[PDB]
């Protein structure tokens, strides 16, 4: 029940740890950051950088003109943190405006430090939790890169390096994913891009996590992507970005079960059903995507999903259906002028 939602939710957090181990000026800070994201979306990244540094300078100015900085709301630290992270994100251009002793990673560290400073402030915490999560996740990505490229780190296991920030990210994502956290406009598909770092980390090093941990953390991710666009009046364009991430997450999870299949001999039945289930969640989401953006090359993706179903299903009747659906999707794509790679071409020939 409702008390069970908290009893199980609590078990998720437990296994998770074990597994991983005036004022109106605030609204206007956010506006500057939001506008920087509008420019980024329009691919004018120089302007996006200007708006970002503008946000930071305005944050500094609010701070020095505030009698008591401990009264600045969480949303102030959240906006400032988000601006700092955006400098890291756009660092290739942003570095041009800075002294040479500056790094992308240092801006990620600052974004983390600034959001953490908000943990103490008054006010709604949603935007802060999102800022914290986004910054922790960019830190993960950079640590992965440092692990592959810095000689000092070569012999430290990636997971050892990175799990503490993965754990912190999940600590702040989990509450945002709850239905008790009402939607809020900083929760955009754009803002959730760092969720890809978490997904692939889990995928790439899933071999060290329980199944239950994966299912727990993956449903957090899915829940967030979906929430960023549940308002039925979200423009299709944004719905698209979220649904493609959800689809990536479903196919990734299917592939994880299919991987266990292609090794271990137990329990094929269990593994086949779970894999199929995610593959079918994929078809559903793909269909949702296809209504949002009917584009013939997408049919090749449907075909891939159906071939995976064909590959693992245990009854011939279903297998024949899947293969036929794949074939039909591939032919229609081609009939709509989509270039078929030799793979696909040969599958249509091999089939009929």
């Amino acid at each position: 029940a409702s008390l069970k939602k908290q009893q199980q939710l609590e078990k998720q957090k437990q296994e998770a740890s074990y597994e991983l181990s005036e004022e109106d000026n605030i609204s206007q800070l956010w506006g500057l950051y939001e506008m920087s994201r509008e420019k980024l979306e329009n691919d004018d990244i120089d302007a996006s950088v200007s708006l970002v540094f503008g946000t930071i300078h305005e944050a500094d100015r609010i701070l020095r003109n505030t009698e008591d900085i401990s009264t600045l709301p969480k949303d102030f630290h959240a906006a400032y943190s988000s601006a700092l992270l955006a400098v890291s994100e756009l660092f290739e251009i942003a570095q041009k405006r800075l002294k040479e002793t500056n790094t992308e990673e240092s801006y990620i560290d600052a974004a983390i430090e600034r959001a953490q400073l908000g943990l103490d402030a008054p006010g709604n915490e949603s935007r802060l939790f999102l800022a914290l999560a986004r910054a922790y996740l960019e830190k993960v990505r950079v640590l992965v890169w440092r692990h592959d490229n810095e000689e000092s780190l070569a012999n430290i296991p990636v997971t050892q390096l990175v799990n503490p920030y993965i754990e912190k990210a999940i600590q702040y994502l989990r509450p945002l994913a709850q239905d008790s956290t009402e939607y809020f406009d900083a929760l955009t598909p754009d803002s959730l891009r760092p969720l890809y770092i978490l997904s692939s980390y889990l995928f790439q090093f899933g071999d060290q996590f329980s199944e239950a941990f994966l299912l727990d953390v993956c449903s957090i991710i899915t829940a967030l992507w979906l929430k960023s666009v549940v308002d039925p009046n979200t423009p299709a364009y944004y719905k698209l970005i979220a649904q493609e991430a959800v689809l990536n997450n479903y196919t990734t999870f299917a592939e994880y079960y299919m991987d266990l299949l292609d090794n271990s001999e137990s329990n094929v039945d269990d593994l086949i059903n779970k894999a199929s289930s995610w593959l079918n969640n994929s078809v559903d989401t793909w269909n949702v995507i296809y209504t949002l953006d009917k584009s013939p090359e997408r049919l090749l993706k449907l075909a891939d999903i159906k071939m995976d179903l064909a590959q693992i299903v245990q009854d011939e009747a279903s297998q024949d259906n899947y293969l036929k659906e794949a074939c039909n999707a591939i032919k229609e794509a081609q009939g709509s002028g989509v270039e078929l790679s030799p793979d696909y071409v040969e599958f249509v020939e091999a089939y009929s």
